[PDB]
């Protein structure tokens, strides 16, 4: 090796033993250390054996040749020179291993090899130097080398083809190039140029990246680290699931930063041969080609690091909401109250967001410092032993980051808990939302939500502050340690030869510093949110687990073997049910009777292992079916509600529609069992969800069944029809152990076993004859008697975000901080111009300080304005977030109850969720970053343009070339966010049905039904993610070599055109980054904007009546009377089927109590919603007191109409906030109403008393008592109209004649409108007005109807009063 033939000769020729050991060595050490390794990929990821093919075959055949003739050279050198013998037998053993890797590449089914085409074309290159270097120096074994360099390149072009395999997705089945250019993406995207994409046309998802080949991986690494550490960590279980895929990233971003940092050596080493005649052309064309193939490589292994990145973050992902959505449905009642539904519903929403951010940043924490460390010890080398002065600056800045970055970790705490709290509270509004509105309970919950969303945007005002510091201290450390190290260098010796070259090798070395730099506070971030969002997600699935083994659950004497057990609702609360013990023979009707809040549901759930156990023994035996107090109803068609898992079986399915009278139901419905019914069984009446809930269970036949209160909805008639057909003992379950609760006693001589329950405690037991005979606590109660599918769907739109969406944000934004932080940007970007343009043209030390001064006061003015404008991006940002956060909160809550009917809850939290989340982190910084590179941009092209005015004609092809691939990559690329995010959707809305109905799903254990179902949602939200990451790769792929060929161009003109410009070739360099940068930042802004599009479509949706109209107000005491008064009333429940009211005319006095009654299905429940304006009357007109009810708004008549819900519901929060949310009252007005109603006995016992802790939606309390709320709240209004929908269902019949008594008393001078199904309070009423198919039928006393003998005389026959 002599620099004479390789170098200086015009002839690019090597040495003759250069030839024969490192040009062999390369490519046959290539295969040697990358064969143990690969074994790790071959043996840890498998896919079955590919068949004895041709492909396969021919590749092996010619690794035995080629083998047998690299050998026949060492067999002709045994017939002088030492490389003669060693390089022959190595090449053939390297060849040996090449052929055995391709057999077992075949036994563990690659289609197309990583390692195999790489080996052949380093091959192919070295063979191809020796053979030009053999054909310039001209049979003895030079033929051999023919042979040698013929076979390998058959062997390559052979290894391109991908063999056979062993709508899926292509990435499977494409080859190795279409794999590293990611072309078989290419379709879709052309696709995408044709019409918008649809559903059908996103692939589907890899067995790989699926759901169920995910989650269970993650679960099981779980259970083994909660089971060895009898706390675990979350980190330990992560890593050991997503490392093995991950660790390729981190070599592939080893050989990124290895290849990046040779580019800028080429560059100088091309623009020194431009500029310069002494060195032979053919060295220049050779930096050009070397630094076209280096920038090829670096791109392409850069952009298979990403995609590895992105793609372990999906599956980060995937596998946590499986997780998440498994330990819920396993989850305890206990942990349930701790961990709210806000907590989990931002489990799975925002926390893997945050894995997923530090999957792409985690591997650069490595990274970084190696560059710094790299350029560090080059500059030891380049400038002198005076580099550790920067040494020290890092020392005296990176723990001061530290130190600030840990104050941010104690800020995203509050930041992501104030978010769960708010979720939790909208969730129960969007939950109860007819009660708030009936109530006009908006703006009392409308001001309550923004005072949990600003303290939560508070402190992210304050970690966007400490994250804008944390990176003016990153952008000044470059000038900072230049300043210091050049200090102490004039210093340091008389080494004060900063001479121009010298000066300007080490500025523009400490220039190329700044990229590590610069992307560290990305990094720091992104890891205090993942280890924010990693606390709560380990506390989460550490919480207890609910134990089945508590409680034997024999399958198949007596059914139940209670056996003193004293269970409890929580560790440290006091126990609720206290010495319990009872047996139940098997098929025995067993009726659970006492007061509200006496235990008798408690029972229940305690029997199906829900509830704790503090010690006893409890056998039930058989299979559980459950009737819960309140029904559970899912968003599909009546029949799977009632199949429920099951399939139809005709004969056993119309027995039960017929037995739970059901074909009267099935006769009103648009569609009999065919009609989608619902999210929360809003579609159904008040009595056919009870009906649905009991055939759900009466259809999976079990052996024990758990009836809590199945009839306290349905009328008399209608109840013991049931109950004759179903729960006697000539009905279906007439075999079935039945324990079922009531409280209005009918059927109690039917019973086999009677427990009465008092306190908590079984106060007495035994059957209707051997109860009679006690004469006692409960004696003396029996003598006294006391199609078009509804739910739509989220729809992505079709075509351009239109600008109104960047409107809207940029108003949100405001218009200070539009300008201020343009102007910052600017002023940034002029200072960086500025101070390129000074270092470059100025290349005396009088002149070499003042070069110091200058560039340390542009690099300080540089760092201030880069903390300016991240500051003002940060506070427009969270302007915008907030107004958006408003604007969306008013949209939903003036949006008429039809709204929520078709609208499943899983779009609403997906908007105030995910979408929101978008809207406060990503959009800021993707705003900043997008800005950054249109400035960058714009200055390039205006510093070319002015500096060269030759370089005018290619400005416009530059632009257009790049324009067009933009368009042609967002054109697809807002399709895929869209669906992403409608397919996202579904899974918010099947987790909310979870969740609420939890109990239901683990009595009838059918949990792994539910759990599919999440799967497959979570699956198509991937499905629709994953074309997303891919076509960013693609994109990326095609723009950095498209801008990289042309860099070609002007490296080749400089070279060959220059005699007959050095500039252009790092032009092009410098220029093309700036524009792929620019364009992808483009298209990533165009699908962020995508969420504030969805954020706005909610405004163009039709809303209510305006809530208050101050031309039309009434007076302050505008119900003097009361005198309702409905004329041609007619309503419509929904606008294409028929009316539901056909010409009402009714005259009510004030004053006068009315007792609405009528049968299932007869629109007794929509005078309650014509009253309030919940659905606008077609025709007739509602006056109350002289004025139309259609002309003044909705606020004035809502607060002014009093109604007691059908459904009890509690907000979460305090007792107190349940009652009086706008704090109007003071705490003796809400105790005097809690005593008139009759709670007073129950929350003094109570720790908190007033302010006690309710739950989510209030299953803290009981049934019963939640109806007692509704009436304190009727109470506290105390309004003279008080409309009762169906109250009074859930409570005994002592407790029931007091709430009349109550009722009767305060309530003697309201226009009250009794709407009830116990005939025994509607007997002593002024008016027992019927309803029977929409029409009037009955009108006068309950005397005169009686005397009548119509349809009223049947029904008090019915129901046991006549
Ligand atoms: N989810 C819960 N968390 C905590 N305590 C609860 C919960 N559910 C019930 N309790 C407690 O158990 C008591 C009894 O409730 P339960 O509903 O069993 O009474 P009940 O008499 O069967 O009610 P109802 O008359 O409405 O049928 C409640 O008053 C409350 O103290
Ligand atoms: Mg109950």
């Amino acid at each position: 090796w002599e620099w004479n033939v390789t170098w200086n000769t015009s002839n690019p020729d090597f040495t003759k033993c250069f030839q024969n050991t490192v040009l062999v060595w390369v490519p046959c050490s290539y295969l040697w250390v990358c064969f143990p390794f690969y074994f790790l990929y071959l043996s840890h990821h498998d896919r079955g054996y590919i068949q004895m093919t041709h492909l396969n075959k021919a590749k092996t055949a010619l690794g035995f040749l080629l083998w047998i003739v690299c050998w026949a050279d060492l067999f002709y050198s045994f017939w002088l020179a030492p490389v003669f013998l060693v390089s022959p037998t190595l090449l053939g053993i390297t060849m040996l291993l090449a052929t055995f890797l391709i057999q077992i590449e075949r036994r563990r089914g690659v289609q197309s090899s990583g390692i195999m085409l790489t080996f052949w074309l380093i091959a192919l290159l070295c063979a191809l130097a020796i053979l030009r270097s053999k054909i310039m120096t001209a049979v003895f074994r030079d033929v051999t080398f023919y042979i040698y360099f013929s076979l390998v390149l058959i062997q390559l072009v052979l290894s391109c083809f991908s063999d056979r395999s062993p709508n899926p997705c292509p990435e499977s089945s494409a080859s190795f190039l279409s794999r590293i250019t990611f072309w078989w993406i290419t379709g879709m995207m052309v696709q995408g140029y044709r019409q918008p994409l649809e559903s059908t046309d996103l692939w589907s998802l890899n067995k790989e990246d699926t759901s169920e080949q995910v989650v269970p991986v993650l679960v099981k690494n779980w259970k083994k680290e909660c089971a060895k550490s009898r706390d675990p960590s979350l980190f330990k279980v992560l890593y050991k699931t997503f490392g093995p895929y991950f660790l390729m990233s981190f070599l592939f971003k080893a050989v990124h930063d290895l290849m990046m940092f040779a580019g800028p050596e080429i560059l100088k080493l091309l623009i020194n041969f431009v500029n310069d005649k002494k060195a032979p052309e053919w060295q220049g064309y050779f930096y050009t080609a070397l630094l076209f193939i280096s920038a090829c490589l670096q791109t392409l292994v850069l952009h298979q690091y990403f995609h590895i990145c992105f793609v372990s973050g999906m599956r980060i992902k995937t596998a946590v909401i499986g997780a998440v959505y498994r330990k819920a449905l396993v989850i305890t009642n206990a942990a349930r109250k701790s961990s709210t539904v806000g907590e989990i519903v931002n489990l799975m929403s925002v926390d893997a967001q945050r894995f997923m951010d530090l999957a792409t940043y985690i591997n650069m924490i490595w990274s970084a410092p190696l560059q710094v460390i790299l350029a560090l010890y080059l500059l030891w080398l380049n400038l002198g032993p005076s580099v550790l002065a920067g040494v020290a600056v890092m020392v005296l800045m990176v723990p001061l980051n530290a130190v600030m970055a840990m104050k941010t970790k104690t800020y995203q705490v509050a930041h992501m808990k104030s978010k769960d709290n708010r979720i939790k509270l909208m969730n129960e509004i969007l939950n109860g939302i007819k009660v708030l509105k009936l109530y006009a309970w908006e703006l009392a919950f409308k001001d309550k939500v923004l005072a949990i969303r600003q303290e939560e945007l508070k402190v992210l005002k304050k970690s966007a502050y400490l994250a804008a510091v944390g990176t003016f201290t990153w952008v000044c450390t470059p000038f900072l340690v230049a300043l210091s190290t050049f200090a102490v260098y004039v210093t340091v010796d008389e080494n004060n030869i900063l001479d121009a070259q010298k000066a300007f090798v080490s500025l523009a070395l400490f220039n190329i510093l700044r990229f590590p730099l610069n992307i560290l506070p990305m990094v720091i971030s992104s890891i205090v949110q993942a280890s924010v969002s990693l606390k709560r997600l380990r506390v989460f699935l550490s919480h207890e687990d609910l134990d089945p083994d508590s409680i034997q659950r024999r399958p198949i004497t007596n059914s139940i073997t209670v056996k003193n057990a004293t269970f409890t609702w929580a560790r440290n609360d006091p126990p609720t049910l206290h010495g319990i013990t009872f047996s139940v023979p098997e098929g025995s009707l067993v009726a659970v009777v006492g007061q509200v809040g006496c235990g008798k549901s408690s029972l229940l759930s305690a029997l199906l292992a829900e509830m704790d156990k503090v010690e006893g023994h409890v056998t039930v035996k058989g299979s559980v079916a459950y009737v819960p107090q309140q029904a559970w109803i899912q968003n599909i068609s009546l029949r799977e509600n009632i199949l429920f898992g099951r399939q139809l079986q005709e004969r056993y399915y119309k027995a039960v529609v017929e037995a739970c009278a059901l074909l009267p139901d099935l006769e009103i419905l648009p569609s009999g069992d065919r009609t989608e019914i619902g999210e929360k069984g809003v579609n159904l009446s008040g009595g056919q969800k009870q009906r649905v809930s009991l055939a759900r269970a009466v259809y999976c036949d079990s052996d024990v069944y758990l009836l809590d209160d199945p009839l306290s909805a349905v009328d008399a008639h209608v109840g013991k029809h049931i109950f004759e057909n179903v729960i006697g003992p000539k009905g279906l379950l007439k075999n079935k152990t039945r324990l079922l609760v009531t409280h209005a006693i009918s059927y109690l001589p039917q019973m086999d076993v009677i427990i009465v329950m008092s306190g908590g405690k079984i106060s007495e037991m035994g059957s209707y004859q051997e109860l009679l005979a006690r004469d006692g606590a409960f004696a003396e109660f029996l003598r006294t008697y006391a199609t078009w599918k509804l739910v739509e769907a989220d729809k992505a739109q079709t075509g351009q975000v239109k600008l109104s969406v960047y409107w809207d944000y940029m108003k949100a934004i405001g218009l200070f901080i539009s300008f201020l932080s343009i102007f910052l940007f600017l002023c940034n970007h002029v200072a960086s111009l500025v101070s390129n343009y000074w270092l470059s043209l100025w290349t005396t030390q009088e002149h070499t300080q003042v070069r110091l001064s200058v560039y340390g006061a542009l690099g300080i003015s540089q760092g201030i304005t880069v903390f300016g404008y991240s500051m003002a991006v940060s506070i427009g940002g969270i302007f915008a977030s907030r107004r958006l956060h408003l604007d969306l909160l008013h949209n939903v809550l003036r949006s008429p109850i039809s709204f929520f009917e078709r609208t499943p809850s899983g779009n609403l939290v997906n908007r105030f969720s995910k979408e929101l989340d978008t809207v406060d982190s990503m959009i800021p910084q993707v705003i900043k970053m997008f800005m950054g590179s249109l400035f960058n941009v714009i200055g390039a092209c205006i510093i070319i343009l002015l500096a060269t005015p030759m370089a005018a004609v290619i400005i416009p092809p530059l632009g257009l070339i790049y324009f067009f691939v933009q368009r042609f990559y967002v054109a697809s690329s807002r399709q895929l966010k869209r669906l992403e995010s409608v397919s996202r959707s579904p899974v918010y809305s099947h987790f909310n049905e979870t969740l609420l109905g939890v109990s239901v799903i683990r009595a009838f254990e059918e949990q792994e039904r539910f759990i599919r179902q999440s799967d497959l949602k979570v699956d198509e939200n991937q499905k629709a993610y994953y074309p997303s990451i891919v076509a960013n790769r693609w994109l990326a792929v095609r723009l950095e070599c498209v801008g990289n060929c042309i860099v070609l161009f002007a490296s080749l003109f400089a070279v060959i055109s220059r005699h007959s410009v050095g500039l252009s070739v790092s032009y092009s360099l410098q220029v093309t980054t700036y524009l792929n940068w620019l364009v992808r930042m483009s298209s990533e802004m165009e699908t962020n904007i995508v969420a504030v599009e969805r954020l706005k479509e909610y405004s163009e949706t039709e809303k209510e009546a305006p809530w208050q109209i101050q031309d039309m107000a009434p007076p302050k005491d505008w119900p003097q009377v009361g005198r309702v008064e409905f004329r041609d009333y007619g309503l419509r429940y929904r606008e294409d089927l028929d009316l539901v009211l056909k010409h009402i005319n009714v005259t009510i006095d004030g004053g006068e109590k009315v007792g609405i009654v009528g049968r299932t299905g007869a629109g007794k429940s929509s005078l309650t919603l014509g009253l309030f304006r919940i659905k606008e009357s077609a025709e007739g007109e509602i006056i109350i007191d002289d004025i139309n009810i259609a002309k003044i708004g909705l606020h004035d008549l809502r607060f002014k109409i009093t109604i007691i819900p059908q459904d009890p519901v509690l907000f979460s929060g305090s007792l107190r906030m349940n009652l009086d949310p706008f704090s109007q009252y003071s705490d003796e007005e809400v105790w005097t109403s809690l005593e008139l109603a009759h709670l007073k006995g129950f929350v003094s016992a109570l720790p908190d008393k007033l302010n006690h802790e309710c739950a989510e939606g209030g299953e803290n309390l009981s049934v019963g008592q939640r109806q007692l709320v509704c009436l304190a709240r009727a109470l506290l209004r105390k309004t003279k109209i008080l409309v009762l929908d169906e109250a009074t269902a859930a409570v005994d019949l002592e407790t029931d004649d007091l709430i009349q008594s109550t009722i009767r008393t305060q309530f003697d001078d309201c226009t009250v409108l009794t709407i009830a199904h116990r005939l025994n309070t509607i007997m002593d009423y002024t008016r027992v007005i019927v309803l029977d198919k929409g029409e009037i039928q009955e009108w006068g006393s309950p005397s005169d109807l009686l005397q009548q003998r119509g349809l009223f005389y049947s029904m008090a026959k019915d129901s046991g009063l006549v």
